[PDB]
């Protein structure tokens, strides 16, 4: 217009406000990484199912006390005993194995001496238990770990490989949870060339598109590649309405300047009708950063038009989209984990925040990490894992020293 | 044996220093995530090809200095401008458009008055240009991000996002990198059912082959479900075999004790001819975890036989088998990051070195995170992201305390 200059946290609230939730699905539990449930999950069964042993040694009767006694057999982890353990006698038992009737305790082997074995040498028959066993001592009894009836995971929960082990632990082998965002992504620009193909004068290599999906797809997102668009309405419109045909969230690049030739501002409101929440933003960089929504039908389509400088579209991407795409997801907290880090470089302030990749490093015993603004030779192996949250320049803080504690965004594995 | 007990330190140098790195393939750069880089990469092109225009202005003749200049016409981004820049003149330009033979700056539009337009509007004639430009001011010249010949990215180097849009950007599109590991994983016991079954007595479902599964899979790494596995050693070679076959590593669970249907010990010496470096650690919990290799025609095979109790599988596959298969997919340093963190409570040391999942959180500007152990509602909504590394006990520390600092090893995103 130019549009309004929006603050940052008006801005990054907007986003949350604004985007949807999207709707659930039922999935097999081995899909379920990532994934929030949207239902209560309950235990339709005992953990244990039946009392069982905690070592390797004897059931006995603890009334018996210590002593001499004729081993009738064994339990073994998978069969249900058949005998019934009477007084001086004692069953063999495994790990994980159930307790026979008639037992009350088990005693661990190493507190046995073995009297008595077959002349093959295979089968036991008499031991000396050496202590006077606690009532229950070495045995789960039924549901001491999970009660047929008890809710063992809530909805809301983000799902890791241990609540994918409880699942299969109670048998709920489908669940309720929320869909994944399909997310497609657009490069803009008559400049703009595929990675693939050789230079032509007055043409460089595209390479937001591949840095944006990667970005996506790092946090387990399907998404749709809308290729390279021209500098024009017609074919900006078209690609747009590819877009929201095919997937939930649309991010494109370039173009959103107030330049001769960038069109996509226009484009959202004219011709698509879409409601432009913000089209600038106090923030270094990413100053024309849009966001927008579009209504159809019910269904809320999310809009990211970043901009063009490609360090400028992968800062404005972890900063913006992937909270969204989280949200949308089902996570009820959306926002990044910030942490505290030490600055390894002075740093001049801006009048706007800045933000900038970095690389977070832990340092033997020191408590905070280190992080490192990208751009030693070892120091380049590694990806950036952080993005630094640098605080605007008042008359007083002009500058940021080495050692000085910063708010840096996880952005990547630590 | 009983396998002699091995200390943590020397059981995880162990497994470091005999698991191998594995070969390499081409691949697509989009399918680069996670993977290392097993060439260097040069640019065969500068970035920019062509000096650019770094904003929306005029191309101008900095000798000329401020003053009023006819437009003779525009450099649009994507063509090579064919006009000459004369004394007098300027030529409109937009944000990486080329800069046109004869101007040797670039006048940003904020710092002109247009003078004159086509009477439709669509055409500028004529502008003031209100400044003195300094000498390439707003231009990027030829190769002043990356030089045709540059080393853009190093052997060694672990890919994320920003480094194949590196990749994209050079337009170099297949790269040479290490394999991933493929990774078998087996569970053993006559007492287990499949997730999907209903309980039969003496039976338990089967959660670790999903627990470990998925902790594998949330690393990116191929997977062999090998099923459930009775207690016999016939059945195990078996299983073993056809592991060794189709993945690079095995994980099984479970018969790693000294009960008397453990027999997996037994069979990786006597029936398969692998080579056991330890059979028992020094932990908690995790005492009876086993790692062995096998050597067959020049290939190592990677064993890790891991105990049976859910909890201790998961916690020895993320302390071992992760940073193994860090190595094999050709990260130098392979490690986990290990962070500091407060105790959310107080703990009770064991003689051995004790390790629990927990939850990493961080409290508004304190700037370390606090580790609360698993097992507030809302703090079940959240998946384990780390294990508490807590030191063994000694005659004067028996206990810590809520506050204190502790190792905390990242299993999960924070
Ligand atoms: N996909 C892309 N890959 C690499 N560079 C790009 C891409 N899109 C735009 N650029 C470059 O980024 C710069 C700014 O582009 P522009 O379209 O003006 O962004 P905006 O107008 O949205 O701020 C230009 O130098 C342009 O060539
Ligand atoms: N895949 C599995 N899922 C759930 N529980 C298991 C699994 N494998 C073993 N267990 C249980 O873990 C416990 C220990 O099993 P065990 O085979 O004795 O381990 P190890 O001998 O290797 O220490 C037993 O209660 C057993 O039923
Ligand atoms: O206008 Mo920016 O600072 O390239 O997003
Ligand atoms: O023997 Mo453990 O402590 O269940 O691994
Ligand atoms: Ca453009
Ligand atoms: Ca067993
Ligand atoms: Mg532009
Ligand atoms: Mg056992
Ligand atoms: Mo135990
Ligand atoms: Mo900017
Ligand atoms: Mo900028
Ligand atoms: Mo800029
Ligand atoms: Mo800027
Ligand atoms: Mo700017
Ligand atoms: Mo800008
Ligand atoms: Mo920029
Ligand atoms: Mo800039
Ligand atoms: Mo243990
Ligand atoms: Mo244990
Ligand atoms: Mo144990
Ligand atoms: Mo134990
Ligand atoms: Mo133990
Ligand atoms: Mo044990
Ligand atoms: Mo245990």
């Amino acid at each position: 217009s130019p549009f309004p200059l929006t603050s940052m946290d008006k801005a990054f609230i907007t986003v949350l406000e604004m985007t949807p939730v999207l709707g659930t699905e039922i999935i097999n539990y081995r899909d379920g990484m990532g994934r929030v449930l949207a239902q209560d999950v309950y235990a339709k069964d005992n953990l244990p199912p039946f009392p069982a042993s905690v070592k390797d040694g004897y059931a006995v009767r603890a009334a018996d006390g210590p002593g001499d006694r004729f081993i009738i057999g064994e339990s073994q982890a998978g069969e249900q005993p058949t005998q019934t353990v009477m007084p001086g006698q004692v069953m063999r038992v495994t790990t994980g194995a159930p307790i026979p009737c008639g037992a009350d305790a088990v005693v661990q082997v190493e507190d046995t001496e073995l009297i008595r074995e077959s002349d093959d040498g295979t089968e036991e028959l008499e031991v000396r238990i050496l202590v006077q066993a606690r009532p229950g001592q070495d045995i789960r009894p039924i549901g001491h770990d999970i009660k047929r009836g008890e809710c063992v995971l809530a909805k809301g929960t983000h799902m890791g490989p241990s609540e994918i082990g409880l699942l299969a632990t109670v048998g709920v082998t489908e669940v309720e949870v929320n869909k994944f965002p399909v997310v497609a992504v657009m490069s803009t620009g008559n400049e703009l060339l595929n990675p693939e193909d050789d230079l032509l004068p007055g043409k460089i290599r595209d390479s937001n598109r591949s840095t944006l999906l990667a970005t996506i797809q790092e946090h387990g997102y399907p998404t749709i590649n809308l290729g390279i668009v021209g500098d024009n309405p017609d074919d900006l419109l078209n690609a747009l309405n590819e877009g929201i045909s095919r997937a939930d969230v649309i991010i494109t690049s370039g173009g959103v300047s107030m330049g001769e030739k960038d069109y996509l501002k226009q484009v959202l409101d004219i011709d698509l009708h879409a409601q432009i929440h913000f089209g600038r933003v106090f923030m270094k960089p990413g100053l024309p950063t849009t966001f927008a929504t579009l209504d159809i039908d019910g269904v809320r389509k999310i809009i990211f038009a970043l901009p063009g400088n490609p360090v400028s579209a992968v800062v404005t991407c972890n900063l913006f989209v992937v909270p969204a795409l989280r949200k949308m997801q089902g996570i009820l907290d959306p926002r990044p984990t910030i942490i505290k880090a030490r600055l390894s470089c002075d740093v001049k302030l801006d009048p706007r925040p800045e933000y900038h990749r970095c690389i977070l490093t832990w340092h033997h015993q020191e408590p905070l990490p280190w992080a490192q603004s990208t751009g030693s030779r070892l120091m380049s192996m590694r990806s950036a894992n952080g993005l630094l949250m640098l605080p605007p320049k008042t008359e007083q803080y002009v500058e940021l020293h080495k050692g000085e504690v910063v708010d840096v965004m996880v952005i990547g594995r630590l």
